[PDB]
């Protein structure tokens, strides 16, 4: 929480790198299930077919949509798993984007990771009113 | 809220239908920014696109991650209104939603709709600390 977090996504092809280490990582964790290699592994692949369909330069706003996107598509893997794998999957994912970001461009962004985190909790809490009493 | 409800992403193209209805519920309103309505646009043509990258038949775990994906595109560009706008948009995609559910389904999908009300709110709070006294 030192100053503002620096969120990596301006350069789609560092972006991308994110999201191919995801992959790798949880291949390497063996932790998720083919559904969620999958998806993630289409993860990847959609960042890569929309930007061959927009070409060497896309408009920054998309890419600002494909932030939150590769986010939710990650958040949602994870919560696909059952209850005792599920923090197994959250944990692995949480150290794979630390470890992806300083693979990609050098340095930790908390501000994709935190909001991953945020995400997956969020799809794993079918609550509609505060149940703390 | 009523009982509970079905998912209507058991059909690709009636989701998709949505999101179609969306876009245009959106650009006859005229709420959001052409930045937001772009992104939305190609929300659109990436389900589009990827569906057919997929076939007439995707797998059914694929379909489960892209229905977070299309609500978090949505949630996205509503978050990323002014923050006097923020809750013009908001209410203006919220009540698209519903109505182009029962455009398109003839139903309104409560999972959906609700999942994009969470994740706008999450989406534009960035605050991991207690606020509250």
């Amino acid at each position: 929480g030192s100053g503002n977090s620096q969120p990596i996504w301006t350069n789609p092809n560092a972006a991308m790198t994110m999201t191919n280490n995801l992959v790798q990582c949880a291949s390497r964790s063996g932790v998720l299930t083919a559904d969620q290699m999958d998806d993630m592994g289409m993860m990847a692949d959609s960042v890569n077919s929309q930007m061959q369909k927009m070409g060497p330069n896309p408009p920054q706003h998309r890419l600002r949509a494909m932030n939150t996107a590769m986010a939710a598509e990650v958040a949602e893997v994870v919560a696909t798993s059952p209850p005792q794998s599920y923090s197994a999957v959250l944990n692995t994912i949480g150290a794979c984007l630390r470890e992806s970001m300083m693979q990609a461009t050098g340095s930790v962004d908390n501000a994709f990771t935190n909001e991953v985190m945020q995400l997956v909790k969020m799809l794993s809490a079918d609550s509609a009113n505060e149940v703390s009493t």
